[PDB]
């Protein structure tokens, strides 16, 4: 088309989040109770050395 | 502006008929009844001939 602005609304359209940055925020949220578990034993196990 | 096909039309509001063309129908119009008046008369002296 030679619409002006129309490439980029319906790339939006098309794409509402990108893969890559929706993966990203997958696998943050999967690492996300690891790490709470991690730290979480961590300071038991400092709790448990005093 | 980038749109497209909005020259034209903005050119159409702007000029709904051409100038020169306007002055071409009035010229024209005033004409006419010169040239019916003419040839009338010119019938009618061929009327008057016979």
């Amino acid at each position: 088309t030679q619409q002006p602005g129309c490439e980029n609304v319906c790339y939006d359209k098309s794409f509402p989040i990108s893969h890559v940055r929706f993966w990203v925020l997958q696998i943050i949220f999967v690492s996300v109770p690891t790490l709470l578990y991690l730290a979480h034993v961590f300071y038991v196990m400092r709790k448990e050395e005093k």
